[PDB]
Formats: structure tokens, C-alpha cells, sequence
């Protein structure tokens, strides 16, 4: 359904924010 | 429909906010 | 639609997000 | 509804959530 | 409805979230 | 009804969001 | 059901968000 992919889609920006996140952790460290 | 469009505009707020940390995060190691 | 008005809301606010974070990366630069 | 105005509380903390983020923005400039 | 309360539990939590964002921003002028 | 205990599992990890956020005042401020 | 399932993607992705923000904590403590 055209609304179960839009919220797989918000999943899919979700995890995009954790990796960027993931890089500022990382970036604090350095 | 509305209620789908509306959530795929959520998915791509958040795609927005993914670029600006990984945003920062390139300004955190430079 | 309520619910669909509402969900464009949320969507916004995570625009008004993104903005403030592109902002966050502007002053770790500067 | 029940259920829009749940959405429409989500909205407005995301809201909050963007106010406060402006205020980082601007204590990272100062 | 226990969907509506769940909602509102989203809410609260991102309230939450708006809080510990605001005392970053306090954080960072201190 | 598994929506709504779908929609408290995101409200839960929100709450786990603020409680990080939270610790990263208080490790700005030490 | 498939949107109860895209609801649980969300929630897994908010929690991968509080893993990074605990790091970015820890690096800033560190």
C-alpha cells in the first residue's frame, strides 16, 4: 500500500539520521 | 492519497535534517 | 482531511528542523 | 478527532524541538 | 483509542526531547 | 492492537532519544 | 500487516538515533 511504503520511507530517512548522527560521534572524537 | 502524500512530505523533511547532520559533522572535522 | 492537515504539520515542523540544523552547521563553520 | 489532534500535539512539539534547535544555532555564534 | 494515546505519548516524548534540547542550548552559553 | 503498540515502541525510543540528549547536556556542561 | 510493520521500521531507526546520541555523550565526555 501507497501508505505502508510512505512510513517505510520515513524508516528509511530515520536511519539515514542515525548514520549522519554515527558520524558525529565519531567526528567528536577526532 | 492526501494521508500517503502527506507522509511521503514527513520522509522527505527528514531526508532534509539527514543532509544538515551530516552537514555537521563534515564542519565538526574541518 | 483533519488527520491529512495535521500530517503536513508534523511534516513542516520537521522543515522548520532542518532549517535550524543547516544553521547549527553554518556556526560550527563560522 | 482523537486522532488529528494527537498529530497536531506532534506537530507542535516538533515545533518546540525546531525553536530550541534555533537557540543552539545561536549559542554556538555567541 | 489506544491508537490516539499512543499518539499523544509521541508527543510527550518529543516534548521531552525539546527540554534536553533547550538545556544544550543553556549548556553551551554557560 | 499491534498499530498501537507499534506507535508506543517509536514513543519508547523517543524517550530513550531525550534521556541521550539530556546526557549530552550535562557532558557540555562538564 | 504491512503498516504496523513500517510503524516498527520507525521505531528501530529511533532507536539506532539514541545508540548515536549516547556516543555523541560519551565523545564529548571523553
Amino acid at each position: 500500500g501507497e501508505i505502508a511504503k510512505a512510513l517505510r520511507e520515513i524508516a528509511k530517512a530515520l536511519r539515514e539520521c542515525a548514520w549522519a548522527h554515527r558520524e558525529i560521534a565519531k567526528a567528536l572524537r577526532g
